């Protein structure tokens, strides 16, 4: 079946800029600013639209060596990004796939809020504990704060 988890994260950076830096060009920026969490991102095939497959490689010592993301949908206008984890780690073992949605919304103070939705499609009767998924939240937060710090220090980037 499916386990649905949702979380939110806030940022002081405006939505359009965060969307462009973190999501659209995250395969280039994240490995640069957060090498301790993502060693590299490889484009397997596609040019960025639906069907694009990317391989996310993790640093030595991490539990899983890599996962592959497949881009499902991209709304450059309302800042919505849908992608699926289709291979690697537990996927293919206890999970069939993970479907995620990221929506970035502007706040009146000039910042933004990232609304994250994760749907874990399990295999058989495996249970995904809400406590075990906290690891994806912390990873998410780490990457976000690293990109935010970079964007505050380089005003000319991703304008
Ligand atoms: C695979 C996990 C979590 C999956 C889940 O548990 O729901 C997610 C959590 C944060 C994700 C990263 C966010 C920043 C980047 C977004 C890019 O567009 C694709 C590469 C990066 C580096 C993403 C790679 C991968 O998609 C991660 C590391
Ligand atoms: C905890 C769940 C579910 C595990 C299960 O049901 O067996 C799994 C599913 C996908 C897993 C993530 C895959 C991407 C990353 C791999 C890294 O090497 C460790 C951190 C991350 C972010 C993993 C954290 C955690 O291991 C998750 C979120």
């Amino acid at each position: 079946g499916v386990f649905n988890y949702e979380t939110e994260a806030t940022s002081v950076i405006p939505a359009a800029r965060m969307f462009k830096a973190f999501i659209l060009d995250g395969d280039k920026l994240v490995p640069k600013v957060a090498p301790q969490a993502i060693s590299s991102v490889e484009n397997i095939e596609g040019n960025g639209g639906p069907g694009t497959i990317k391989k996310i490689n993790f640093p030595e010592g991490f539990p899983f060596k890599y996962v592959k993301d497949r881009v499902d949908e991209v709304d450059h206008t309302n800042f919505k990004y849908n992608y699926s984890v289709i291979e690697g780690g537990p996927v293919g073992d206890t999970l069939e796939k993970i479907s995620n949605e990221i929506k970035i919304v502007a706040t009146p103070d000039g910042g933004c809020v990232l609304k994250i939705s994760n749907k874990y499609h399990t295999k058989g009767n495996h249970e995904v504990k809400a406590e075990q998924v906290k690891a994806s939240k912390e990873m998410g937060e780490t990457l976000l704060r690293a990109v935010e710090s970079y964007l505050l220090a380089h005003s000319d980037a991703y304008n």
